[PDB]
């Protein structure tokens, strides 16, 4: 009753089949005949429909949902890790980082400037992935203490993104939460293609952890087998050059933990500049808004998330296919009361491409009209 | 100004100036002219004075110190290892041992249940020692959240065994406590002969944590560096076949601590039966005695630390040169209320001699007339 991905000669054969224009035609809160995969498929090949149109019509199935946006920052609680993949500066053989980590001071210290200063109510919590057992069981504590911690300060929604997790781990990090806490898992495949994934994540059975593709892929499985809820399946677009490949999987994998009853956010993030060993696939920006539409049309009610990964510009045009907006940094407790957030080359995962505090994006963002659900924007009254 | 160690062929050049009937007629709260090292071993060499007179003698010298005892008892929170010493049963190249892991939920469980089903006040958290600096972090994070817990929930006296700890090791933990918190690091040296410790703990540069010889001795230096105050240094009786080598070093690294303002205690655990890869040294009983109590005696201010490594009949011997004593067993989670603890060979560190409850060891201790200090016995009126 685990994930099984989809054969993608088989959805190519029911995306055959599909009406694309009938599809585009469908009310809102009505269902297409055929997969959700196989429609995503049919769109995406579709070029009679353009991918303007395309984002039209995702925007407006989407519209009804409530609220239209809400936010998290991600907290990177370290900066160490066991694995080595080869897009990432964290990856262990990367021997020029700065590596750090957090202690119970400077990750309280940082939730605290989050929540006082930038107004948010929604925090990632991030690490690497480890190899050993107690390493992975010590990791998944420390991080239920911080989910804990957020949540006892204030903090409404808490994702954690950690490495694959199994059913022990998953035992520790639990001792610290309520099965209906609003607590996401997040565990992106990064490529549901093996051969690609095996090419950025390494070989199995060598002491790296994030290389073995079954254990990351059914870790939802075994979160909702805990009897959790939310999750947040992801694609690193840029890993995979058929990107068509990689939307029938992620939407297959939506799907099945949709009919699981998961509560699911689809994360699609970009490639973005960091200490590689193998180079990437850029993705232009109209491929990528096309990926986006046809995903968040054929799942309308699993939010794409939108991160700082993103220049301005483009967050202005995408905006509108997200539930999720994401501002921060992917380096060690960046965020400083009053300052920018750091994103040093020495010690940070990637460099993001806006760098601006969370609180002005967002602020930004409820300005020209969109209300940004767990933001408190601290000003007037609220201001302190 | 870290702790150097003493060059025997100097003690030995002092111990021959020890006038040792003189210092026998010492009154108590004097001190002998020469250093506590060099009495140290002109007492134990000196054989026409009885070790039942020796014994006898350092009772009497530590006998105006208040309290006469204090407990704790062991809490193992895993039994998970990096290195590989070969006298205990955790060794990482053990692959017969089940290995376990404490989250919140059973550490909470285990103080509560020592708390109010033993009546201890006392409590100790032990670990293996990790290799990577990422575990050997979160490792010190998890133990300092231990420790704050066992406090907050009424502990009056908390020690740790965690292995060696470099100066951020000991920022991680630190940030949990404060600076005059009752808080004892523990680190026995084993043997203070760097061929019998590399014998036992292994070669350096290979991942072993443990076999670096230097930074585990100078571990009380930094800890006294950061501000703290508690220390407990040992050695192994039974690694080192030359007990008079032993008791000159642990005798020369407690007054160096006491230089340095600490307070010390002493540890000099015997040997037990354990999944070993090399085999051992069996002291004797006298030899033993004789050991402690040249010690107690030139360390009057020291406690000796008497444990359940040592059967009911030896404890009834030796405990007057004891000023804590620590009942216990050295398996993870042990504890069930109105239970023994369990010993299992299967996950424990070794096997100890005395299984009886720690209530019933230090009530008899109590009804013997020797009041227990951070032992409340759960009876009569304080009986829930
Ligand atoms: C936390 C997420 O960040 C993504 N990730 C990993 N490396 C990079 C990079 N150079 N640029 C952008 N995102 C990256 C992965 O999808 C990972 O799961
Ligand atoms: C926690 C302490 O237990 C001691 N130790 C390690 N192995 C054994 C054994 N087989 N028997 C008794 N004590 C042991 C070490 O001195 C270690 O530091
Ligand atoms: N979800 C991946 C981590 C993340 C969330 N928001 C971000 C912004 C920038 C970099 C990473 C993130
Ligand atoms: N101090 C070493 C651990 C310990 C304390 N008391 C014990 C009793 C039995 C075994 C270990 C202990
Ligand atoms: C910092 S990357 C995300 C968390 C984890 N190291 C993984 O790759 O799954
Ligand atoms: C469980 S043995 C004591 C703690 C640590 N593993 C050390 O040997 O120092
Ligand atoms: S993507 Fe996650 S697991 Fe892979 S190297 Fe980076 S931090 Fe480690
Ligand atoms: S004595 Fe401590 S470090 Fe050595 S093998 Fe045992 S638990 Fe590990
Ligand atoms: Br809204
Ligand atoms: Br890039
Ligand atoms: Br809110
Ligand atoms: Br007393
Ligand atoms: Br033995
Ligand atoms: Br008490
Ligand atoms: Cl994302
Ligand atoms: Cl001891």
């Amino acid at each position: 009753g685990d994930f099984v991905l989809p054969e993608l000669e088989d959805v190519r054969a029911e995306a055959a089949t599909v009406d694309t224009r009938a599809v585009l035609a469908l009310a809102e809160g009505e269902e297409p005949a055929e997969s959700r995969a196989a429609v995503a498929l049919a769109l995406w090949e579709d070029r009679s429909i353009g991918t303007a149109e395309l984002q039209a019509a995702a925007e407006a199935r989407c519209g009804a949902r409530r609220p239209r946006l809400h936010t998290f920052v991600p907290l990177y609680t370290t900066n160490y890790c066991d694995s080595e993949c080869k897009m990432c500066s964290m990856r262990k053989g990367n021997h020029r980082l700065d590596r750090k980590f957090s202690g119970r001071k400077e990750i309280t210290e940082q939730l605290e400037i989050l929540y006082h200063h930038e107004g948010v109510r929604g925090v990632g919590f991030l690490t690497g992935e480890y190899e050993d057992k107690h390493t992975r069981l010590a990791s998944a504590f420390r991080i239920g203490w911080a989910i804990r911690t957020a949540l006892d300060l204030g903090f409404e929604r808490v994702y954690f993104n950690i490495g694959s997790m199994e059913q022990d781990e998953i035992d520790v990090l639990g001792e610290w939460i309520g099965r209906e806490d609003p607590v996401t898992m997040c565990v992106f495949q990064e490529s549901y293609d093996r051969e690609t994934y095996r090419r950025f994540m390494g070989k199995t059975s060598v002491g790296v952890p994030k290389a073995d593709f079954d254990r990351r892929v059914v870790s939802f499985d075994r979160w909702l087998d805990a009897g959790y809820r939310y999750v947040n399946p992801g694609v690193l677009v840029g890993l995979h050059d058929d990107l068509s490949a990689e939307l029938v999987s992620l939407v297959a994998h939506g799907d099945h933990l949709r009919s699981r009853g998961a509560t699911a956010d689809l994360s699609v993030p970009r490639m973005r500049p960091a200490m590689k060993s193998r180079d990437t696939t850029r993705v232009g920006d109209d491929d990528y808004l096309r990926l986006m539409s046809v995903v968040a049309f054929t799942c309308p009610e699993q939010r794409l998330v939108l991160t700082t990964r993103e220049p301005q510009e483009f967050q202005d045009v995408a905006l509108g296919l997200a539930g999720v907006i994401s501002p921060g940094s992917p380096d060690v407790a960046p965020y400083r009361a009053g300052c920018e957030a750091r994103n040093d080359e020495k010690s940070s995962q990637f460099l993001v491409a806006d760098l601006r505090r969370p609180r002005h994006i967002l602020g930004r963002i409820e300005a020209s009209g969109t209300p940004v659900d767990h933001f408190v924007n601290p000003a007037g009254e609220a201001s302190r």
